[PDB]
């Protein structure tokens, strides 16, 4: 129905942050812009890195804010306001704490889920929760204190792999996710097991 214009990577900038749980998202962009031979240009005017490709004769976008986490809405909002992007026509990639690692899923509006990289968004969208995410799981420590020292580490090898082989799974599913065919791209992707 709606082809997806935009695809965010969610993530923390800077050495001490690459390559920790809360950088996923931003992992599976970079690899799918490496995928497609796309280059992350660093602009200031959209408060990140920005690449382009074209799909179907429209330009798709990628997005990896260089703001903090908490502030990543002002990136997305920067981008979509300037192409006049829906938010219907986004694709946000993000670290999911409920699901294990090796394990990838989508979904279409909803909450934050006490993810404050999505809860910016909402915010700056002006309450536009709308967009579509790929959720790529990164394992809960066990108890609510220790989330915030759990995302801001990083992963074992074990686990690095089990993330690696579910950004695979994801890139596969690709032509169904640029279309904006949801139903097909759920059901191929929700039944992959690493």
């Amino acid at each position: 129905m709606t082809a997806v214009q935009l695809i965010v990577g969610l993530g923390n900038p800077g050495p001490e942050y690459d390559q920790t749980r809360h950088n996923a998202g931003a992992l599976f962009v970079e690899r799918l812009a490496h995928a497609q031979g796309v280059s992350l240009v660093a602009d200031r005017k959209y408060f990140g890195l920005v690449g382009k490709f074209s799909h179907q004769g429209k330009d798709v976008r990628l997005l990896i804010p260089t703001t903090y986490m908490n502030r990543s809405g002002q990136s997305v909002a920067a981008l979509a306001g300037f192409f006049r992007i829906a938010p219907d026509a986004i694709l946000v990639a993000h670290d999911e704490l409920d699901m294990p690692p090796g394990v990838a899923k989508l979904k279409t509006g909803g909450g934050h889920g006490g993810h404050n990289g999505l809860r910016d968004i909402i915010a700056q969208l002006g309450n536009q929760n709308s967009f579509h995410r790929l959720r790529l799981g990164i394992g809960h420590p066990g108890h609510s204190s220790l989330v915030s020292g759990y995302v801001l580490g990083r992963a074992p090898r074990s686990e690095q792999e089990l993330l690696d082989t579910s950004i695979d799974f994801a890139l596969g599913v690709l032509p169904e996710m640029l279309a904006g065919d949801w139903t097909r791209a759920m059901q191929k992707l929700h039944s992959q097991k690493a």
